[PDB]
C-alpha cells in the first residue's frame, strides 16, 4: 500500500561506534519492520558521511589516504549492523561516485539559481589600539541564502506543527534560530581538500553538512538515470529520524534546501535525547553474553520520549531476570506445560465469556493492541512496551484469578480449565506479534512453542482471532537465560572498567 521512508542519520566514521549510534539504528529498524508488518512499502537507509578535516587528520597518523581510511571504517560498521540484525534496504556513503557527483551538481544550480553567491567568510572582548578586535576566521567562501527562504519557512512550521516530535522541539527551532533571523551560511571550506570539490572552484570543497544532507535524496537516485526510487518513496511519507544536537541542521537548513531544488519536504522529524552509560560499553559485549533481543528490548525500552535515557548493569540484568526471563518466559512455559498436562498438547477451542475473568483479559488485551499502535505511530517506543507489558503482567494476574490448578480437580469446571487455557496461548499470540519488530527472535521461538507460524502481519490483530487445530511442542525449552544476578553485573562492571 501506502510508501513510507525512514531514515537514519549517516554517521561519522570517526571509531568504533558505541550503544549511542546502535541507539538510533536499531529504533529506525524496529520502525521499519512495524511498518512492513502493517503493509506499507517500506524502505529503510542508513550509511556514513565520510568527508572532513577530521577524517583526513585520522587517515596522515594512519599513513594512508582518506579514501582507504573510511574503507576501513565502513568495513567494521556493516559488521555490526549485521550483529543487530539491521534490515536496511540501501547503505549509502559519501565517497559513493553517484552521490559525489550529485553534490556538485546541486550547488553548481544553486549557485546558477543565485541560491548560493560567492563572498568572504567572516567571524570569531580584548582590542588593539585602534579599538579593533584582536580576540579571527576569515577565508572566501559560498553562501546559501537561508534569509531569502525565511517567511516561507515559518510558514511551513506553522502550517505543519507536528514537522518535528516530540511537542516542544520545533517551538526550540522557532524560539532559538528562526524567530531571531536566520543568517546565510558558509557553505565551502578551503583549509582542507578532503571533500566534494566545487566544479567551477575547486579549491572550494563543499561543507560536509550540504553533502551529508543529500545523502536522504542521492540513496534513491535524485538527480540520476535511475530515479524510480526517488519519485516513488520522497513523494511518499518521509521521516527522519535523529538526535537533538543536529536537529537545526535538518529543521533549518535540509527545508530550505529542499524549496531551491523544487521537492516535496519531509513529513516527520523524529529527535531523541542522549543514551549515558553508567563508562563505555559496545553492542558487541552485551549481544555475545546475553543475545541480541535483550539488547534491542533494553535500548528501546529505556530512552523515554522528552527526556535522555540511563544504562546501568544493574538495570539490565534486572530487566532480563524479571521483564523477559520471569513476567513473559515463566508465563510461556507454564502455558506449554499445563496445556499438556490437562489437555494432551491440543488448545482447545476459543470460547469467549466462559469464567468470570474472560472478558477482562479481553477488554485488556483490546487495550494493549490499541495502545500499541497510538504509540508506535508516535514512535513512542517506552510506552508502546508498557502497553504490551500491561497484558503480560494481567495475563499473570488472570493465572492467579482463575486458578487452573483448582479448576482440574473437579469435572464439572471442563469448559472453564479449557478457556483459561485457550485464553492464555491467545493472550500470548498476541504478546508474540507485538514484540516482533523488537525481537525478531524472541517472537518467533514463542509462536514455536504454541505451534504457531511466525508472524506475518500486524493488521487486524485481536485476541479472539486464533487459528483452529493448534498443538503445542511436547517439551519447552527456556526462551531466556537464567542469570546470577550479581555475577553479571559484576561481569558487566569488569568489562567496562578494563
Ligand atoms: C545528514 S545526517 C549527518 C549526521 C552527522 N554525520 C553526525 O552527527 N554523525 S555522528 O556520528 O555524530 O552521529 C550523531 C547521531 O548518532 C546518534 N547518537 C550518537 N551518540 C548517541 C547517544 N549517546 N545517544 C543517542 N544517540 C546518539 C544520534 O542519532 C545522533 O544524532
Amino acid at each position: 500500500e501506502k510508501n513510507f521512508y525512514i531514515t537514519t542519520p549517516i554517521y561519522y566514521p570517526s571509531g568504533k561506534l558505541h550503544i549511542g549510534s546502535a541507539y538510533t539504528t536499531i529504533a529506525c529498524d524496529v520502525l521499519a519492520r512495524y511498518k512492513r508488518l502493517m503493509g506499507y512499502d517500506v524502505f529503510y537507509l542508513t550509511g556514513l558521511d565520510e568527508h572532513g578535516q577530521k577524517i583526513q587528520q585520522k587517515a596522515e597518523e594512519a599513513g594512508i589516504t582518506p579514501q582507504a581510511y573510511v574503507d576501513g571504517m565502513a568495513v567494521g560498521v556493516k559488521e555490526l549492523w549485521q550483529l543487530l540484525d539491521i534490515s536496511y534496504d540501501k547503505f549509502i556513503r559519501t565517497t559513493d561516485d553517484y552521490h559525489e557527483k550529485v553534490v556538485a551538481q546541486v550547488f553548481e544550480r544553486l549557485l546558477a539559481q543565485d541560491d548560493i553567491y560567492l563572498g568572504e567568510y567572516s567571524g570569531w572582548v580584548f582590542r588593539d589600539e585602534a579599538g579593533n578586535v584582536t580576540g579571527w576566521v576569515s577565508e572566501e567562501s559560498y553562501f546559501l541564502r537561508l534569509s531569502k527562504y525565511q517567511d516561507r519557512l515559518v510558514e511551513f512550521f506553522k502550517a505543519h506543527p507536528e514537522f518535528i516530535t516530540p511537542d516542544g522541539r520545533l517551538n526550540e527551532m522557532l524560539r532559538n534560530f528562526i524567530e531571531p533571523g536566520l543568517e546565510d551560511l558558509a557553505v565551502s571550506r578551503t583549509t582542507f581538500t578532503w571533500g566534494v570539490p566545487v566544479p567551477s572552484n575547486p579549491k572550494h570543497v563543499v561543507y560536509v553538512w550540504i553533502d551529508a544532507l543529500l545523502n536522504y535524496a542521492t540513496a534513491l537516485g535524485y538527480a540520476q538515470d535511475e530515479h524510480g526510487n526517488f519519485d516513488k518513496f520522497w513523494n511518499g511519507t518521509v521521516f527522519h529520524m535523529v538526535g537533538k544536537d543536529i536537529l537545526r541542521f535538518h529543521s533549518i537548513y535540509w527545508p530550505i534546501l529542499l524549496m531551491m531544488l523544487d521537492v516535496k519536504l519531509p513529513d516527520r522529524l523524529i529527535a531523541h535525547g542522549w543514551f549515558v552509560m553508567k563508562n563505555v560499553v559496545y553492542p558487541e559485549m552485551l549481544v555475545e553474553r546475553y543475545g541480541l533481543d535483550p539488547l534491542r528490548y533494553y535500548l528501546m525500552r529505556n530512552l523515554p520520549v522528552g527526556s535522555d535515557g540511563t544504562f546501568t548493569p544493574e538495570d539490565y540484568v534486572g530487566r532480563i531476570n524479571y521483564e523477559l526471563a520471569n513476567d513473559l518466559g515463566n508465563l510461556l512455559n507454564r502455558t506449554v506445560s499445563m496445556i499438556n498436562k490437562y489437555f494432551d498438547g491440543q488448545i482447545p477451542a476459543y470460547v469467549e465469556g466462559v469464567t468470570e475473568f474472560d472478558h477482562v483479559l479481553a477488554e485488556v488485551a483490546e487495550q494493549s493492541i490499541a495502545d500499541f499502535h497510538t504509540h508506535m505511530e508516535a514512535v513512542d517506543y517506552p510506552r508502546a512496551l508498557e502497553a504490551v507489558w500491561t497484558l503480560i503482567s494481567r495475563t499473570n494476574k488472570y493465572i492467579d484469578e482463575t486458578a487452573p490448578w483448582v479448576l482440574a480437580k473437579d469435572e464439572a469446571l471442563r469448559d472453564q480449565l479449557a478457556s483459561v487455557m485457550s485464553h492464555l496461548a491467545a493472550s500470548i499470540r498476541v504478546v508474540a506479534h507485538l514484540i516482533e519488530p523488537f525481537m525478531m527472535e524472541t517472537s518467533r521461538a514463542v509462536l514455536t512453542q504454541l505451534g504457531l507460524e511466525e508472524v506475518s502481519s500486524l493488521e487486524n490483530l485481536s485476541l479472539a482471532d486464533f487459528p483452529a487445530d493448534v498443538t503445542v511442542v511436547a517439551k519447552g525449552t527456556p526462551i531466556f537465560p537464567r542469570l546470577n544476578m550479581e555475577e553479571e553485573i559484576a561481569y558487566i562492571k569488569e568489562q567496562m572498567e578494563g
